[PDB]
């Protein structure tokens, strides 16, 4: 068990790709400094066929989430913000 | 132990079976897409129960530790869907 | 490991009688709202919820033995929600 | 693995003490009721260390959830003076 | 399984390194004892610098977290004013 964590900018999604037996667990997103907030911040998922929303973060009243989200497979992370963090860690 | 997912729209109440064997943890719902109260309903057997209350300016989501061995039925009311997300795993 | 939920009713204090019970959150159905329960000689408070900002509350409890939980809002119920496992 | 609470009355500190071979799992940290805004810093003292857990308040933060494990003896206390905090959680082995 | 926990002071970044064969498990963090103001948290691992999260003295006094950490890395923040106390276990 390892730790594990990305940086997505705004526009393309990033892929993140479990090698075969490992699972990343995410623990939660948080957003980058920001040095003019007004802005809300939905935060996209795309894994097979599937393509949900994982949250929405907000500058100053919800700049983080907590979460217990397990990736199996290859999936894709967005938004259109700055950039949102999304740590936790790997295990088998 | 696989990821799992659904998105419940309104008034639409989504019915969700877990295989013989598997059981559906839900870890969180949130709201999809920002321009006021959304009661999240569960029905279990008989059990008719409230899971939470979203909100669109200050609650757009919340967190969950939720366990389902048996079918159960998810629903909400009305300008949107609402995303309920987690894994499944054996017993 | 299987569901457990119940709805605790105002002034309706429900007895739970484990297995053990883990309990995951406390909702509001439907001004503030303290949670109670008594378990082994101790009466203690699990956290209070309120109407307009916190409908619902998170938690990791555990439940080895009998327990009482309730609530005095009188205009709704509350909802306990979670799992059993041994 | 069992049912574990506790009530701190103010300036009332709880020394807990884990049987040699038990942990202690705080899951959160309650207000009681109180009658006005008041925040309420929640403080420990494990060993040499003096750390402070969270910040309660009256209005808008009633508790907080965790996830602390306790090995050796721990104080919990807190300094609100009209009214208690509930620390809840279980006892495990290891 | 054993109680951990860290005072990171103003200006002074504290770098962790796990003892051979434990991980670190972070459980939360929280602003110790005005004025309203954020606090950003930071972390380095490896040859990554990610934020976990923005604190507030008003609003936001305290985060909850599942961070695991297995190899050495580095806590921070910016306040000015006061510390920001990690806390959590180690565990094998």
């Amino acid at each position: 068990m390892e730790f594990w964590g990305i940086e997505v900018k705004s526009g393309k999604p990033v892929t993140v790709t479990p090698e075969e037996g490992i699972l990343i667990h995410v623990s939660q997103a948080s957003l980058g400094e920001c040095k003019n907030k007004k802005e809300f911040v939905p935060l996209h998922v795309k894994v097979g066929n599937q393509n949900l929303v994982l949250g929405t973060l907000s500058t100053e009243n919800i700049p983080q989430l907590f979460c217990d989200l397990v990736f199996d497979k290859e999936f894709e992370l967005s938004h259109t913000w700055g950039s949102v963090y999304f740590v936790g860690y790997k295990t088998p």
